[PDB]
Order: structure tokens, then C-alpha cells, then sequence
């Protein structure tokens, strides 16, 4: 109920105790001349002033110092050379050891482990066990503040164990350090490398599943290389461990519980440092900011999860203060029971750099049912609000899993949610940018206020309906997608789809149609295209594609593929800039373009060297089966405001705008134009006669000499350019005369 930050702050500043009978033992002659002897330490030295016994209640064994557990023992070697071992000091209640062994190697295990416990008297004492060796070499298990026997009798209060080598504190493979509800562990060597199962937080009593169970491993003094190997927080309770680290903390496999915490606290930037009765000042610290060169290199975060079912999840979490919370190649695992387990990888004043696959139940997909919402969560830079959450791995979300990221700039590489569905991909906490590289969605609840997704795959959901991609908040202005690529849906029904909710503009560069997947573009006023606007099946479109817009704009050079098989619905001001929309007929019919409100158009002298004419502003291709003597609805309209960037074409003039609309349109056939035939030499005359179907231009190039730098329009092809309708009247493929009319010059604006 207090939390770890208060409990550690009230154990960090305590006067040790008030012991009567401070026993003192000094190792004299004999010890300091055999540098390899492998002594024992209890039986050869310490057994003089440490007497065992049997406790009635929780009855296994019992150890204290001498005449009760309130007597300090201090041992002063300072020159004893050798290698000492404890090997079996179990259930030491005791109180205030002190073993000063410079130039001596310790060993806290040989065929048996150790324990350091206290009792809960009315005085609330700690045990402050110290060692001051040169190497320590744990080499078997060590419990700190364990249970003595079984529950009854006297309970266990807090303790402190301090290990203070000057060359290194290694450990075995099977040396399980396991500290409980009240225990701490101060380390002060250089290059701690605990190669065993460090177990912070454990069931102290046999059934107390509602214990707070704090702990601490204060490795602040370690001037070398802190290196855990297998850390394991929590066991069948809500443990809140904490590590006060030393700005470089490589660990290995981390195993949280369902409802377990972790507080890896890096140091700050400059490093550390009757009658009334005035209690001493209790300095207490809130969550500060770690220094610049503070790293926490975790390389695997599993989560053990079994037990009951609660109305919420349990939200395992780890909270860091470091400036870089790297996570290595093992990534993130998350076991999931019936209710939805949750992981909170927080970082208060830093960054997050995950380089691993977000697994669930140790597979990359990780299916989960409806009640089991496995919720990943990240918080990069909460208190400073300028922390990025870089992911350098292609993530993959299965079914009913919910990634959320609350950072300043959430970079990515690729998201795969097309597999399972029901994926709340929240980004509402993100300050500005979400620079995703590739996105795959089936039924997603994307909530981004500003993004840059330079590739978008939208997949359908088979045959089910009501499930779709949903950008369910305000997209704003600065958004951008450099490629959209819908894929083909199912037969005769719009199963999957895209819809928006708000925003004003989003620069799409490239787009693809698809049969039976709908690109709803609600409430956004400047849906812009800038290059190729095609379909997924350019050789055989079929079905429909509900491009249910409200407005769009089309920029330079953006070729479209407008067909009868995609009901491109506009309710807004379609602005076409210097960009060439292409048509196809699919059986002699011309697909009209149903403008709801207005289609203004504005261009330039878009001349190229491919024809010598302007670039074809509207292309009508495959018009061989185009039915002669029939009205072809090219586009529905309400206001066609045609224009250019100047008033008159070819420089400046006062020619009306709608007449050169008939010039720059095209009717493209047989790799040429049947609309006009703009001529600069004699070689194009052959293909010109092949296009218009006359041998008077095929066999004889000098049949017509009105075409040296000139052009001619095919009469019998009529086009309307008034302000409410634009249509095509293909009524004649006539042979032009030489010097009678229907002749124009070159534009010549290169």
C-alpha cells in the first residue's frame, strides 16, 4: 500500500541499532601465512561467539550471536590470507555481524547454502550483516530474510546484507540468491557478475498471497560491470522489487509475474553525492532523471502467468530512470491466462529501443480470445516528454492483442495485424510523429494524430463483415502516406475496408484499387494524389471499389486509371493540376466522373518532346470498340472552372479557356492519337494513317505537305467543354484535307 519508493526511503536512513555486548574477535597469528589453505570460517573462527539452537514454533534450526539476538559481533582480520567458507549457516537470526577480511577470499557456499533472517520483536530490528572480502564467490544459494521454519512462532522483520569485495562478486550456475519481503542486498565491489537465479520477491509464508513483498539490490557502488544473468521478480503475489543501479546494467532473462513491478533506478547526472525529541531528518526522493550515459540492456522479458481470473488484468511493469532502455534480441514474451495480461515497459526520463519480436505465449503470432486482451504498452519519456520509442524489428500482432505506445516520436519498421484482427493499435499518447515503414491491417483501431506511413497494405477479413481498418481520431494536416496498396477482397461484398473520421489533408503519393475493399475517406478535405493511381488488377478489373470521398485534389503528373469498376464518388472541389487522367472503355462505354459539387481545373503549357504537342491532359485509351455516333458521358459536373496559370495559351492572350480543353484532350489508339495528329516529320505519318485508318498517309509521306511544323484535328470527333457537362461525341474518323481547314501549328514552348 505504501509503494516501494517510501519503504526504501525509510530503510535507507536508519541508525543501525543499539546493541549491548558488542563482542569483538580478532584473528591473530596463524591465519596470515598460508595463502592457499582453504579454512572454514564458522567452525574455525566464528563458532566461539555464535551459538545455534532450536526455536519452538517454526521449528527447523536457530542461530544468534550470544545471549539473545540483540548482540553485535564484529570480527577484525584485516590481514588473514587464505580462502574462507561459510557452508551451512542456515536461519541465522543473529544481529549485526561484521567480518572484515581484506586480502582474503570468501565463499558463501560449499555443499550447503546460507540464510540471514531476523525476528519481529517489539523493537523492529534489522540484522545488518556485513562482509568485506576481496573476492566473494557465492557458489551456492543464499536466502536473505527467509522464513525460519513454518509460519508460527515469531515472524520475520527486515534485514540488510552488505557484500563489499574489491575484485568481484561472481556466482555459480546453481546459486539462487533469493531475497524476500524485507530484505535488501548492497553490493560494493567492481564487476559483479551473478550467473545465477536472482529471485527478488518470493512467498515468505506458505499462503500469504496478499503480501506487499518489497526488496532492493542496491548495486550503486559497483565501479565496474554489473551483469545479472537471470533475474526473476515476484512469485504468486504483487511484488514490487527495485534496483538502484550504477548507470550500466546488463541483465539477461527477466521473468516478471502477472502483477510484479521493477524499478531500475539509474544515478543522476553528477552521480550520487516530559521532553520533546527531535527525530532525525528523513530525506526522501521522488522519481528523478537519470544521467546521460545511463544504460539498461535487458535482453529478454518473459512473464509467468497462471492462477485466478480477475475483472481486469494484472499489469506487470518495469519502470526505469535510464536515458536508454535498450531491449535485446529476445524481445518480449507475454503469457496470457483467461483475463487479459498486460505489460508496461515504462521509461520516465529516457528512450526505448526494442530490437526483438513481441511474442505472446512464446510465438510471434500469439492468438488470444476475446476476454484475454494481451495488452502491450510502452511509455518512452513520460516526465520529460521528448523520448522516442524506436523499434528496429518487424513486429507482428495476432488476435485480440493491443499495442499502445505513448512517446514523443514512435519510429517503427513494420506492423503485421492482418493475421488475427481486433488490434487496438493505439498511438494517442504520441506527441507528433509515428514513422511507420510498412503497415498490414485487417480489423484495426489505429488512432494517430500525425504520421508518415510510406507503405500501406490493407487486407480484408475473409467473409465476415463489420470489421475494418479505422483511423478513429483526427488525422490533422501534416499526415502523409507514400504508398497505399489495397488487395483484392472477396466475392460480391465489401468485407474489409478503410475509413477515417477526421482530418483535413493527407498527401497520398500512390494508390491502388482493389475489388470489394472500400477506401472511405470521411470528413477530410484535401485527399491528394501525386503520382500513379492504378488498380490491383490492371489487366482485368471487376467488381467495385467504394472510394466514398468528400473531396480530393490531384497534383502534377498523377496518372489515373479511371474505369467503370470503381465508383469514385466525389462530394468536393476536385482540383486537377498539371496531371494526366487516363481512361479505358471496357466495351465502348465511357465511365463518367460523378462530381458532387465542383471540379475546377488549372494547367500550364505542358509541352513535351514526345509528340511536340502538349502532354495529353486527358487520355482515352483502347477506343477501337468505341461506338460511333453515340454520346459518351466523360464526366458529370456542376461547375467546370477551366483555367491555366496564365490567361492565354502560348504566352499571353485573351482566348477563352474552354476551346483548348478540346485541344489537350486525347483519344489514344494504336500507340497514337485518333483525336489529333501533331506532326513534325514524315515518319509519324505512317502511324498517323494507321491510327486514322487511311492509306493516304501510309504509303505516301509527301501526300500532305501542310504539316511541316503544323498539326491537324480529326473532324467528326466532338467534345463539350461548357460549365456543367463534358462529353465525347465520336461520330467520324474523317480524312483531313490539305489546305482547307482544321489545321493548327506547333505549341513550341520548350
Amino acid at each position: 500500500l505504501l509503494g516501494w519508493g517510501l519503504k526504501q526511503a525509510e530503510e535507507a536512513n536508519k541508525t543501525p541499532d543499539k546493541p549491548d555486548k558488542v563482542w569483538r574477535i580478532q584473528a591473530g597469528k596463524g591465519f596470515n601465512e598460508f595463502p592457499n589453505k582453504e579454512y572454514d570460517l564458522y567452525k574455525s573462527l566464528l563458532s566461539s561467539k555464535i551459538d545455534g539452537g532450536w526455536d519452538w514454533g517454526n521449528a527447523a534450526t536457530h542461530y544468534w550471536i550470544k545471549g539473545g539476538q540483540w548482540n553485535k559481533l564484529e570480527v577484525d582480520m584485516k590481514d588473514a590470507v587464505g580462502t574462507y567458507k561459510l557452508s551451512g549457516l542456515r536461519n541465522f537470526t543473529g544481529g549485526d555481524l561484521d567480518v572484515n577480511m581484506q586480502k582474503a577470499t570468501l565463499r558463501l557456499g560449499q555443499f550447503n547454502g546460507n540464510s540471514f533472517t531476523s525476528y519481529k520483536d517489539s523493537a523492529d530490528r534489522t540484522t545488518r550483516v556485513d562482509f568485506n572480502a576481496k573476492n566473494i564467490l557465492i557458489d551456492n544459494f543464499l536466502e536473505i530474510n527467509n522464513r525460519v521454519g513454518s509460519g508460527a512462532g515469531r515472524k520475520a522483520s527486515s534485514t540488510v546484507l552488505t557484500l563489499q569485495a574489491s575484485e568481484g562478486i561472481t556466482s555459480s550456475k546453481n546459486a539462487e540468491i533469493s531475497l524476500y519481503d524485507g530484505a535488501t542486498l548492497n553490493l560494493a565491489s567492481n564487476s559483479v557478475k551473478l550467473n545465477g537465479n536472482v529471485w527478488m520477491g518470493r512467498l515468505q509464508y506458505v499462503g500469504a498471497y496478499l503480501a506487499p513483498s518489497y526488496s532492493t539490490i542496491n548495486t550503486s557502488k559497483v565501479t565496474g560491470e554489473v551483469n545479472f544473468n537471470h533475474l526473476t521478480v515476484g512469485d504468486h503475489n504483487a511484488a514490487q522489487a527495485g534496483i538502484i543501479a550504477s548507470n550500466k546494467t546488463h541483465i539477461g532473462t527477466l521473468d516478471l509475474w502477472q502483477s510484479a513491478g521493477l524499478n531500475i533506478i539509474a544515478p543522476p547526472e553528477g552521480g550520487y553525492k516530559q521532553k520533546t525529541e527531535v527525530q532525525p531528518t528523513q530525506v526522501i526522493d521522488g522519481p528523478f532523471a537519470g544521467g546521460k550515459d545511463t544504460v539498461v540492456n535487458i535482453d529478454r522479458i518473459n512473464t509467468k502467468a497462471d492462477g485466478t481470473i480477475k475483472v481486469g488484468g494484472f499489469k506487470a511493469s518495469l519502470t526505469t530512470n535510464a536515458a536508454h532502455l535498450n531491449i535485446g534480441k529476445g524481445g518480449v514474451n507475454l503469457s496470457n491466462q483467461a483475463s487479459g495480461r498486460t505489460l508496461l515497459v515504462e521509461n520516465l526520463t529516457g528512450n526505448i529501443t526494442v530490437d526483438g519480436p513481441l511474442r505472446v505465449n512464446n510465438q510471434v503470432g500469439g492468438y488470444a480470445l476475446a476476454g484475454s486482451s494481451a495488452n502491450f504498452e510502452f511509455k518512452a519519456g513520460v516526465d520529460t516528454k521528448n523520448g522516442t520509442a524506436t523499434f528496429n524489428n518487424d513486429i507482428s500482432l495476432g488476435r485480440f492483442v493491443n499495442l499502445k505506445v505513448d512517446a514523443h516520436t514512435a519510429n517503427f519498421k513494420g506492423i503485421d495485424t492482418g493475421n488475427g484482427g481486433f488490434n487496438t493499435l493505439d498511438f494517442s499518447g504520441v506527441t507528433n510523429k509515428v514513422n511507420i515503414n510498412k503497415l498490414i491491417t485487417a480489423s484495426t483501431n489505429v488512432a494517430v494524430k500525425n504520421f508518415n506511413i510510406n507503405e500501406l497494405i490493407v487486407k480484408t477479413n475473409g467473409v465476415s463483415v463489420g470489421e475494418y481498418t479505422h483511423f478513429s481520431e483526427d488525422i490533422g494536416s501534416q499526415s502523409r502516406i507514400n504508398t497505399v496498396r489495397l488487395e483484392t477482397g472477396t466475392r460480391s461484398i465489401f468485407s474489409g475496408g478503410v475509413k477515417f473520421k477526421s482530418g483535413e489533408k493527407l498527401v497520398i503519393d500512390e494508390f491502388y484499387y482493389s475489388p470489394w475493399n472500400y477506401f472511405d475517406a470521411r470528413n477530410i478535405k484535401n485527399v491528394e494524389i501525386t503520382r500513379k493511381f492504378a488498380s490491383s488488377t490492371p489487366e482485368n478489373p471487376w467488381g467495385t471499389s467504394k472510394l466514398m470521398f468528400n473531396n480530393l485534389t490531384l497534383g502534377q503528373n498523377a496518372v489515373m486509371d479511371y474505369s467503370q469498376f470503381s465508383n469514385l464518388t466525389i462530394q468536393g472541389d476536385f482540383i486537377n493540376n498539371q496531371g494526366t487522367i487516363n481512361y479505358l472503355v471496357r466495351g465502348g462505354k465511357v465511365a463518367t466522373l460523378n462530381v458532387g459539387n465542383a471540379a475546377a481545373m488549372m494547367f500550364n503549357n505542358d509541352i513535351d518532346s514526345a509528340t511536340g504537342f502538349y502532354k495529353p491532359l486527358i487520355k482515352i485509351n483502347s477506343a477501337q470498340d468505341l461506338i460511333k455516333n453515340t454520346e459518351h458521358v466523360l464526366l458529370k459536373a456542376k461547375i467546370i472552372g477551366y483555367g491555366n496559370v496564365s490567361t492565354g495559351t502560348n504566352g499571353i492572350s485573351n482566348v477563352n479557356l474552354e476551346e483548348q480543353f478540346k485541344e489537350r484532350l486525347a483519344l489514344y489508339n494504336n500507340n497514337n492519337r485518333m483525336d489529333t495528329c501533331v506532326v513534325r516529320n514524315t515518319d509519324d505519318i505512317k502511324a498517323c494513317g494507321m491510327a486514322i485508318g487511311n492509306q493516304s498517309m501510309v504509303n505516301n509521306p509527301d501526300n500532305y505537305k501542310y504539316l511541316i511544323g503544323k498539326a491537324w484535328k480529326n473532324i467528326g470527333i466532338s467534345k463539350t467543354a461548357n460549365g456543367s457537362k463534358i462529353s465525347v461525341y465520336y461520330l467520324g474518323n474523317s480524312t483531313p484535307t490539305e489546305n482547307g481547314g482544321n489545321t493548327t501549328n506547333l505549341p513550341t514552348n520548350t
